[PDB]
């Protein structure tokens, strides 16, 4: 079973206003976080989800790339592209720095 379980597979196809999902540089964790999902968009109709951490794109390791890197791969998929996000362990813990003040 080449493809494991830890990580769902999404599928989208460029429609009108692009795909319907943005990306941002997440914390230490590897991968890109999704957000600002557009309604009735190929991204929302695909099964995406806000705060979705992507580790691979079209069977490629992007968790090692940067905003541009990952975002680039997508532009390569052409019309449609597959996304690999984690569900069981998607949330990311935030460090604790900066004690009360003023």
């Amino acid at each position: 079973g080449s493809s494991g379980s830890s990580g769902r597979v999404v599928v989208i196809k460029k429609g009108s206003n692009g795909y319907g999902f943005y990306l941002r540089a997440g914390p230490e964790q590897k991968g890109q976080i999704i957000k600002d999902i557009e309604p009735g968009s190929p991204a929302e109709a695909a099964g995406l989800k806000n705060n979705d951490l992507v580790v691979a794109v079209n069977g490629k390791s992007v968790e090692a790339l940067d905003h541009d890197g990952v975002v680039e791969m997508i532009r390569k998929g052409g019309d449609q592209t597959t996304l690999l996000v984690l569900d069981k362990e998607a949330e990311s813990i935030y460090s604790l720095s900066g004690p009360s003040s003023g």
